[PDB]
Parts: structure tokens; C-alpha cells; sequence
């Protein structure tokens, strides 16, 4: 497994084409989908949406160079914007020379919340779910054994309690579910609705909402990267010059909203083009991301950046991730499950770490051409 | 112009694509465009952005029924989520029983942030600056005759000051510009660059970043819908109780951001197809709608629904919309000129204000799904 691209922009489309399926060891069907457009006949298409009359191209690129935990992967990645993939393929070089990006996860745990309404005397009858949670765990876990059978399911439950809204007290069941490979939005979703009976005999109450939270904050990717001053230093600049200037804008990022959206949508140019090309959901990514972002009581960077005791340069990224590598679209669509093979993934989780590493390469990209434009 | 859609389940893409260009009048050209794969030819596709190899295609829907300021309008949806075009089609449907949605828009201002380091007297600089304002938006508008002659260019400027950083101070100009029917970004960095010269000469100090912020507060898109309670009512529940359902799932998202970001991910799932299939930078509507949800304090929701004194259900939406109908993807790529044929639009404005109702139309059929399911 190489990731690197010799001479890439000097190739044609269909000389990259090639070269990409020699590395990934694509079969000449994976080969033959590529070379033409039409990989998504519309008959496909219109049973992944509603009023289907045709599609809509997204260019398609490769971003290079890229290490994780010590293994190279090709980085497929879907956007319009020029200068992106660039970008993310010049600074993944970087990162080479200290080995690479080292990322971890949580587990795949996604929150299914149920709403329930008319309890007034929520935070006790909170004590009697909590009481109860063994039940309404395998009340949650007794409709799916395949997913128990992987290692997934519901592991936990917490309960929350708004004692006074203008719509009256609201008592929130989460139930914290093991989801494995999946995104897991109908898995969890079917959970919450079977759990549903059994919560409203506990509390008295009556449940509204069963449904997913995408403020998927169990589900984390964290990546992170160091540079030394040798590595970053240029022609025109010396490393050490160049990490001050990346510092400087870091830290505007941190302290204004009005900066922290410019450098998280930054980030979001990395992350999101790589869950479009495999078939996942990107506003769920997007929502978990920019909604993270503003955990701390203020909307700021997702990244951090620092000098470490040497003055090298450290990045870091921790951010929600749900994707999946089975489900929805990266299973009709012919080309994302080709993007799967391109990067050779092996769990949701692999991909969501290998996604989160793309966002932080892609805002140093930015903090670092913003910072040394004359 | 009329965006109603009879029988298109019943249809096949081909007569759906067939109907549309029968009611958009679209050229033989625009038609052949549609009933083909490959609008967008590796070659136009291999200078948007680096390292192509292909193209990737995502579903294309229309959503109907849309009516907006008392003019219907058909909204094409590029979304690989299943549900996504029926629930728009289907509240837009609603909607026209009041004749549809009424919006408004801000003047299409952008943001260029100016960083400046190094002035140990950052307020006292500030009212240099804002002394000098007149030089200042000079400056910014000697390069762009032609905007000016639009009516655009750089309007006024803000000073914002950050005494204290691990950085050191920072002071902060920004360029408040009208970008007339641009997206503005490649605008708005040039004038930023235009000016730190004198920034720098006014303050004494250092300029590093110049860029524009994609917190698009000043660019602001409004949306409003009102629904009756017999506009509401279904066989099986009372349009009495399914607005009361709405408001308790409203205000279960304005107190949890674990809800909100459900909530406002199932806005941009409105939102965000119709800014794929124009050619917009998606990445940058949902930061600045992300971001803007998060300005008071809390992660929250971006629309409000509430009752009228006669006990309609009334929704609303406020949110930066910074798109274009020139410039970048929407130049280059044929479907996306095709798709601003079809929603037939006038100004960026305009498609920022149909983009806000769909989204609130969206985000309608998510709670009024989620309160009527048994």
C-alpha cells in the first residue's frame, strides 16, 4: 500500500484513472465503471430518492500522500472547489516525514433520544428508569440478534430532565447504542420506538419523539499530526517563521466566531468530500461537526494548535464521526463502494479516522498558505 | 410558471425529466443535457479541481409545489437520502393552501476579516481606522469598477479589538461588501489584500490574515409559512393536534442541543441539495448556518414555530445564505446553469430566499412526521 502520486499533475483523467486502479488492484469491471460516466444508471437512482429525473455530476479526485497509524490510503474525494484536494495532498506530504497521522475512536455509540411529555414528577420518575435500565436495555436489544451478535446493541441508557419549558416538563431517555459498521440512524431509531411502550409504563408518561441524535458526541474520530521546523521550512521561510504564523491564525480562530467558521468550514472541505464519495450522509456529519464546535458555550475552532517542548508543530482534532461503510447509498451506489475498496477500509471507524485525519491536513493547508501569503 | 407535480411517483425518470422540460421550457439541448449521463465531461471536470479521475454522480429529484412571494417554482434536489424530496414536495404542498412562502433577504453583504498584530494600542488604533474609513473603502473599491457600476463594492467597515491573546493583542477591520449576485469570496479576499497596506501604515502594525469569514450574519435569508389547522387536519388526527405535536418537538429542540442538531441537520437537508445542484459551495452554507445557530450562547434551533392569536401554525427561518448565480461551479458545470434555468431565478438573493424555504418546509415535515407516528 503506497499513497504516493508521482507526477500527477501532469496526467490526464484517464492516466490517474489507471495508475489509481494498478494501486488499489481494481478489476477491469471497477476499471470499466470509471472510464465512463453513468456509473449511477438513473433506474439505480430512483430508488435511492424521491422525483428522480436525472443526476448531477461532482467532480471526482484523489488526495495523496496520506499515512494513518502507519498505513498509506488513497483519499477519494467528491467536491467543486479548486485548490482542495491540493491542498490536502501537499500537506499529507508533510506529514510524511514524522510518519504520518496517528488517529484513535471511540466506540460506535450513536444516542437514540425519547421525549416523553407529561410526567410531572420527572426527576423521580428519571430515578425509576435508571432503576429499570436492564429491562429497557434488552427491551431495546430484543428485536435485532445480528447486530448482538456482532458485538453492537444498546449498552447504556442516561435520562435528562427539563423541568420547566413552556411546553411543560420533558423527561429524555438516551439510549447509547453500539452500531458497528452502520451509521445507525434506523437501527437506533427502531430501538427508541421499541422501547417506547415500556418507558411510558415506567414513567407514567406519554412519548413523542423517538429518534436519533446527530450531536454524535460518543462517536468521536481524533486525529493528530506533528511538523518540525525542518520539515515545514521553505524557500522563502524558515519552518520556525512559518509555525508562528500558524499559531497567530489558530489562536484568532479559537478567540473570534467570526474567524472559527472560515477555519472549521476549512476542515469541513477535507472531511466532507471524502463521506460524499463514500455514500454517507453529509449533513450528519456536518451538523455533528459545527455543533460540537460550540460545546464549550462559544462557537470555536475544532482543531488545536500547538508547539511542542522541541518547537515543532502539533495538530490535533477531535470531532464526531458517524459514517458507515454498509446502509443507505455506500451500498446501491456503485462508485462509493468502489471509493471503499480505493481506501481499503475495514471498519466505520477506520473511515471515520481516516476522514478526521483528511480535515486536520486540510486546515493546516489553509492556516499555512493564509500565513505565509506575502 | 406552475410547480405542481401530478402523478410523479407514478412517473418514470424519463417522463419526469420530459414534463420538466415541458414546464421549464427547456431548449432540445438542455433536454438531451438530462436523458444522458456524463453532463459534466472529465475535461470541464479535470480544471474545477486537482487530481480528477472521474466523476460522481448524486440522485437528482425535483421537490414541487413551491411557491414563493406569490411565484411558484420547481427546486431541483441533488441528495443521495431517501424521504428528503417527498417531505419538501409535500409541506410546500400545504403551504400553498396560504398561498405559499413569504421571504426576505438582507443586501447580499460579506464579511473580509483583516488580522493585524503587533499594535500595543489596539482601541486607540480602532478609532484610527474608523477615522479613516473613507480612505479605507476607497481603497478596497479602486480595483473593481465593475461591481461598483452594479451597485456593489465595499458599503462601511467594523474595527473589532482582542486585547488580550496568547498571541497578543489583535485588532480586526472588517470590510462589509456587496457582492451583488457572486458568492464573493474571491471578491472579498482581493479587496482585503487591497487594503492592509493601509491598514498597516494607520496602525503601525503587522497584517497576517485576509480573508472573509464565512459567519455570513450580514447576509441574511428570511423565511415564513402559516398553516391552518383544516390545512393541517389528516384522517386520523386533528389539524388542532398535530400543531400542538409541533410545538412540543419545537421547543424540545430550542432547550436541547442534542435535539437542535437533529433539528437543524434535517434543514439542511432542504438546504443543502438545491446548493449542490446550482453549483454552490455547500461547505460554506453550512458553517454559516451551523455557526449562526450557536450566537446566543447555546446550540439551538435555526427556525421558530409557534401559533398565531387564531391558532395557525406559524413557522420561521433566519439564516446566512451566502450563494451565487456566477462564479465558481456555477459557471462551469452545464447542469448547474441548468438548474438555475429551471428555478428560473433573478438574483443570489432570490435563490438564498427559496433556499430558506425549503429548508424550513423541510424541517416542518420532520416534526410533523416525528409527532404523527403512532
Amino acid at each position: 500500500a503506497d499513497s504516493r502520486l508521482p507526477n500527477f499533475r501532469a496526467l490526464t483523467p484517464a492516466q490517474r484513472r489507471d495508475f489509481l486502479a494498478d494501486a488499489c488492484g481494481l478489476s477491469d469491471a471497477e476499471r470499466a465503471l470509471l472510464a465512463a460516466p453513468g456509473a449511477l444508471p438513473l433506474a439505480l437512482a430512483d430508488g435511492m430518492i424521491e422525483n428522480v429525473f436525472g443526476s448531477f455530476e461532482l467532480p471526482l479526485g484523489v488526495a495523496g500522500n496520506f499515512r494513518v497509524n502507519g498505513r498509506d490510503v488513497l483519499v477519494p474525494m467528491a467536491v467543486e472547489e479548486p485548490s482542495v484536494v491540493a491542498a490536502a495532498s501537499y500537506m499529507a506530504k508533510l506529514a510524511r516525514e514524522d510518519g504520518g497521522f496517528q488517529t484513535s475512536s471511540t466506540l460506535p455509540l450513536m444516542r437514540a433520544q425519547v421525549q416523553v411529555l407529561g410526567v410531572t414528577d420527572p426527576h423521580g420518575a428519571r430515578l425509576a428508569v435508571l432503576q429499570a435500565r436492564a429491562q429497557i436495555i434488552e427491551r431495546a436489544n430484543s428485536r435485532d440478534k445480528v447486530l448482538i451478535g456482532l458485538g453492537g446493541g444498546c449498552k447504556d441508557i442516561e435520562v435528562h430532565v427539563f423541568p420547566d419549558t413552556p411546553r411543560g416538563p420533558m423527561l429524555v431517555v438516551h439510549l447509547i447504542v453500539d452500531v458497528r459498521d452502520a451509521m445507525g440512524a434506523n437501527t437506533v431509531n427502531t430501538m427508541a420506538e421499541s422501547v417506547a411502550p415500556l418507558v411510558e409504563k415506567i414513567t407514567g408518561g406519554s412519548v413523542r419523539l423517538r429518534i436519533l441524535s446527530n450531536l454524535a458526541d460518543l462517536r468521536l474520530a481524533r486525529a493528530r499530526v506533528r511538523l518540525t521546523p525542518q520539515t515545514l521550512a521553505t524557500q522563502d521561510r524558515s519552518g520556525e517563521e512559518i509555525i508562528e504564523g500558524v499559531l497567530d491564525a489558530y489562536t484568532f480562530a479559537a478567540i473570534d466566531p467570526y474567524r472559527a467558521a472560515t477555519h472549521n468550514k476549512g476542515i469541513m472541505n477535507g472531511i466532507d468530500p471524502v463521506i460524499v464519495a463514500t455514500g454517507n450522509d453529509w449533513r450528519a456529519v456536518e451538523a455533528g461537526a459545527h455543533a460540537y464546535a460550540s460545546r464549550s458555550g462559544s462557537y470555536t475552532s475544532l482543531t488545536r494548535w500547538e508547539k511542542d517542548a522541541g518547537g515543532a508543530l502539533v495538530g490535533s482534532i477531535e470531532l464526531p464521526m458517524p459514517v458507515g461503510l454498509v446502509g443507505g447509498a455506500t451500498k446501491t451506489h456503485p462508485l462509493a463502494r468502489l471509493a471503499l475498496k480505493i481506501m481499503d477500509l475495514q471498519s466505520a471507524q477506520q473511515l471515520g479516522e481516516i476522514a478526521a485525519a483528511v480535515g486536520l491536513a486540510q486546515n493546516l493547508g489553509a492556516l499555512r498558505a493564509l500565513a505565509t501569503e506575502g
